[PDB]
């Protein structure tokens, strides 16, 4: 049984998820975060709470319930000029950040340094200051799946969406990438995303990322399916984050915008029957099916 | 005695450091005070350590200390949509932030609620950051100037520059602008600038602030000048930062990037005999061996 059917679909529906990550990161990607929701055909984003532009975001999320928005976990700061750290004082979290007091730049060297007990306090204090600032989230996930950099983190970041009754992004590929070699009976009381789809060096480089995404819309099958992006103006503010990280790099997160706000996007869609779903609509599911099956 | 004569010259001597203020408040604003400080005449810079841009700046200053970099202690967050707050844990400092952890925007918010040694321990804890990073700042100076809001937050700014044995910025004419009203023979141990020259929204508005640049420049008289700019590339990221703030807004600041690196400027300073000076020469003939 594939996550369509347990949400009440056919096995040949192709249900997907197009969804923003790094909302709050920065001037530019807040931006084009708000205008991919307004015009694109994006439907769902999520939030790094740690992150300078993270307010403004709030204010935009907080006022505009209509557009599906989560909290996007973050423990790891990739960048080379651009730094941030944890919600909670260093003293309280000291094996999350190096001696600048910022995230680690790699999933590795916080697997090997990180404590699960630290993970946990900060990243229910990210929650907790979004739901403080009035945003409502619908999903939590997880920058770089850094979450999956143990099987403690995995578990602590499962046991932090039951606490909020919220969902959160499970998926087989995901797990894969981060190296997380976790069974899949564990999740008996999960819903895993079927297909994740996301933009890939080797395409890029070769000026074919839009590309890419044309041909995962053009061939989308039945399931759920996740596509994660992150657009952003390419403009100065980007060019100065992503310095000599051309991967998900600024010109990256432009080619994201310029096509999932594209009316080529928009046919295909429609071209397909792929039928666009949010997390909140998800959680409702979810929702309803276990207060039924409670009551029975 | 002008401050030129308390530092060794003649009356007449016409003493200028030109200071870009809030480096590392963004990258267009690190770009832009590194530029100008490279390719221009501006010779003096102070970096905000609680803003997100402190570490892209913190980089530069500590490779680059030929040019005389200094602390902009900062206790207030003026903008909009980009807030910042204290390096110090909240729990620490509590009196010093609204209901979201961020800085006030205003000097008096923080004068009803700033504790003054919650003001201690927040500027000690800027100072020390900076330089665990590697800065070797030459002077301190005050965003927005709110030390000034209490007479004890001044007395605090005072005791931290004697501490660091660093100099600071002391001047009647902002003690007048933050509505602190000290006589000044409580200021025998210090050295107060004679003249700050800043823009002014009067002139910015007659699209007329590089002529004023130009005039103070012309008219600069012998003793202590300091010049304060805020020179920031007016792209989107500056747009973002300054909206709803035309005064020192993100125009303004194009104004004295512009400014500050052109020949008209240059040119002044050789026919006006202009002499610059930085504050670590300053802090030279105060603190000695
Ligand atoms: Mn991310
Ligand atoms: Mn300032």
């Amino acid at each position: 049984m594939n996550a369509a059917q347990k949400l009440g679909f056919t096995e040949s529906t192709k249900l997907l998820i197009i969804h923003a990550d790094d909302a709050g990161l920065a001037h530019a990607e807040n931006r084009a975060t708000i205008q991919s929701l307004q015009k694109g055909i994006v439907n769902s984003y999520s939030i790094m709470v740690p992150c300078p532009w993270f307010y403004e975001m709030a204010i935009f999320a907080k006022n505009n319930n209509q557009y599906d928005n989560g909290v996007h976990l973050t423990l790891t700061c990739e960048w080379e000029n651009y730094r941030f750290g944890p919600v909670l004082p260093i003293s309280e979290v000291p094996s999350l950040v190096d001696e600048n007091g910022y995230f680690f730049k790699k999933r590795d060297k916080l697997a090997q340094n990180a404590k699960a007990e630290h993970v946990e306090k900060e990243l229910t204090a990210q929650i907790e200051r979004a739901l403080k600032f009035g945003i409502k989230p619908t999903h939590i996930d997880s920058h770089m799946y850094s979450v999956g950099a143990k099987p403690e983190f995995l578990n602590v970041y499962r046991r932090i969406a039951k606490k909020y009754k919220l969902p959160l992004v499970l998926n087989q590929q995901l797990f894969e990438m981060v190296g997380l070699e976790m069974d899949l009976s564990d999740f008996k009381d999960e819903l895993l995303i079927d297909n994740v789809f996301m933009g890939e060096f080797k395409y890029f480089e070769k000026g074919e990322l839009a590309n890419f995404y044309a041909t995962a819309l053009d061939k989308m099958e039945g399931g759920l399916n996740l596509i994660l992006i992150h657009p952003a103006f390419d403009d100065d503010e980007m060019k100065g984050i992503t310095i000599n990280h051309p991967n998900f790099g600024s010109e990256w997160r432009q080619i994201d915008f310029d096509f999932f706000t594209s009316e080529e996007a928009q046919s295909k869609l429609k071209e397909q029957n792929i039928q666009l779903i949010t997390w909140d609509e998800i959680r409702e599911k979810i929702y309803k099916d276990l207060q039924a099956a409670a009551l029975e």
